[PDB]
């Protein structure tokens, strides 16, 4: 009874990162189309707990999507902390503001119609 | 190996409103059904700080989905601060819990077998 | 013009508990494939406040899938507090950091290559 204009899914990508202290995170990007919106979500999540930034080599697609951001960085809430996500020369760097004994799971995403 | 009942997105929507200053959102509204379920999701986003409330007209389409919900108002978590969405004569609210010098995203659902 | 790996989603199950108090949750469980990595989400909603931990009787899916987690537990954040989901001999339970006089709604999802 309410109508919704076309969607679909355009990129849905995921890929492991490594620190050089063994910390590991899974990213996910995923965009959707829906009528004039474009909505970009990165998904990120790692079993470990992070005691200061991760910093670790992300791929030219990651790093492609990661870079699109109009702010050219991702606010992302995790349940014990607050982090931000860039990328410089396809190196991740995801910043935090506590330590944070489990990362846990979070998304971060931005829609617009341009 | 373990089953699933059949499901369906019965609802995709989005829109940007702007308020009188210049801050602009984008709200997507999605319904989702499962089984016995139905899941309606509302994700907002903004690249704005936020100094106050935000009100705006919204379409009488996002206004009908968003008077659904069972307490006729939406919780919402962003990385920076809580937030509730109402709807009231087509005029939608988002009030903060604090100053927000990012919004960023968010979403909040509900989840019911009715 | 960037490429994805093939997608699917494998398992969307919903299901409504309810303690000896009368509290309620819905939770969905969902798991997404993509190319190598396989995510799972739990979603949990409750319109009610929670006063101290929910436990109730799950399904023995919901019990199967809660329990493939690799911590044999999910963080989740809510808008008010922070809980954990754990399930044990087929009864689940929700600690929660304080109490919530709403809960809303929250997510957690793992995302792995193995």
């Amino acid at each position: 009874p309410l109508p919704s204009p076309p969607s679909k899914t355009s990129l849905d990508i995921a890929e492991e990162l490594q620190n050089d202290k063994g910390v590991s995170f899974a990213f996910q990007a995923r965009e959707e189309e829906l009528g004039a919106f474009t909505k970009r979500t990165l998904f990120a999540y790692s079993g470990d707990g992070l005691t200061g930034p991760f910093k670790a080599p992300a791929s030219a697609e990651l790093s492609s999507f990661l870079t699109a951001h109009p702010k050219g960085r991702w606010l992302i809430a995790f349940p014990l902390g607050t982090g931000i996500v860039s990328v410089d020369e396809g190196i991740l760097t995801l910043e935090i503001s506590r330590s944070l004994p489990e990362v846990g799971s979070g998304s971060s995403f931005y829609l617009t119609e341009k």
